């Protein structure tokens, strides 16, 4: 059950055309008998109201499968909404139980916040560690294109940042405005983090959208110690 990103993955928000895309994917993902596109002429809000009997009456060959498939889509998407919230308040027990029941550890929210983005933003390093055990892509990006290394460097959790760089995080990954983690750390005034970024391979050449390096961002921030140290770089 590999959710196609083409589908908004929120059946309730599917359109009549989106329901046809889901049937088209399901016809090939499961090698089911050909399903007429007009079998379901409704939006996702309507599709969620039909019974399994209704699916059978509409598609005798695959209705069964389509309904059970649609039941798993609304189930895996629910576990992600619980894992994202659990990765926020530090419910490490709840974080490990949720992913043990089939929750996708790379499930992103509306802003594309992976559980790793939220865990690093709230100092939940343990959760980070257990998310990386499930193969969490540390190079993921949010709506703003900021990797978890960006949010970890901006929040000030250098212990997390070192764990991200240890698994190989893209240290030179620039933001949507070109703000590499060295820029978010220079804006937030993180000195050690920047020192950890420099040893792991921080790049000032990838300046911000305004053409400002870590020295310029720190000199524009107001903290001279972060400025002086960044200007020394």
């Amino acid at each position: 059950i590999r959710l196609p990103a083409h589908l908004r993955l929120q059946p309730i928000y599917w359109s009549r055309d989106d329901v046809a895309q889901w049937l088209k994917w399901a016809e090939n993902e499961f090698s089911l008998s050909p399903i007429d596109s007009n079998t379901f002429e409704m939006n996702g809000k309507a599709l969620l109201l039909l019974t399994k009997e209704d699916f059978r009456y509409r598609s005798p060959h695959s209705g069964d499968e389509l309904y059970e498939l649609l039941q798993h889509i609304l189930k895996q998407r629910d576990l992600g909404k619980k894992l994202l919230e659990a990765a926020r308040a530090g419910q490490d027990d709840e974080v490990r139980i949720l992913m043990a029941n089939g929750a996708d550890v790379n499930a992103t929210d509306n802003d594309g916040y992976t559980p790793l983005h939220l865990a690093a933003s709230n100092g939940h390093l343990e959760i980070v560690e257990v998310l990386l055990k499930n193969g969490a892509d540390v190079n993921a990006s949010d709506l703003t294109g900021i990797t978890p290394l960006h949010a970890a460097a901006a929040t000030g959790h250098l212990e997390i940042v070192e764990v991200l760089l240890k698994h190989g995080a893209d240290v030179n990954a620039y933001d949507n405005d070109g703000h590499t983690p060295l820029h978010l750390a220079a804006k937030y005034g993180h000195l050690e983090i920047v020192e950890v970024l420099l040893k792991h391979g921080a790049d000032v050449n990838a300046q911000d959208k305004f053409g400002k390096t870590a020295f310029d961002i720190s000199i524009d921030n107001g903290n001279e110690d972060l400025a002086e140290i960044l200007q020394k770089l």
